[PDB]
């Protein structure tokens, strides 16, 4: 949600909304405006927790900027296929694998 916290790496309602309004208007508008596989559709394999319905779209965040490192990165924000922010995920204490949820997610 607005003012989302990914373990230690906090994100303002401004950060959440910046990266979200970005893929919202860059995922399926009439372009990609991303690296390659970010923005992109949410995989399927090892489907993590997110309310609403889906499909979803990922966007790996950063501590002040959208369109940054996607694997490595850890910290990511993920929206629904319109504009509804589903929630954020992060490799904060994953050992480069085990993803945990952000802002009340697990």
């Amino acid at each position: 949600q607005s003012a989302t916290t990914c373990g230690s790496t906090n994100y303002s309602a401004s950060q959440v909304r910046a990266a979200a309004n970005a893929a919202c208007q860059y995922y399926q508008n009439d372009d990609t405006a991303g690296s390659s596989t970010y923005p992109h559709t949410y995989n399927n394999y090892e489907g993590f927790d997110f309310p609403v319905d889906g499909p979803y779209q990922e966007f790996p965040i950063k501590s002040g900027g959208v369109y940054t490192g996607g694997s490595p990165g850890a910290d990511r924000v993920v929206i629904n296929t319109n504009c509804e922010y589903a929630g954020a995920i992060t490799h904060t204490g994953a050992s480069g694998n085990n993803f945990v949820g952000c802002s009340g997610t697990n």
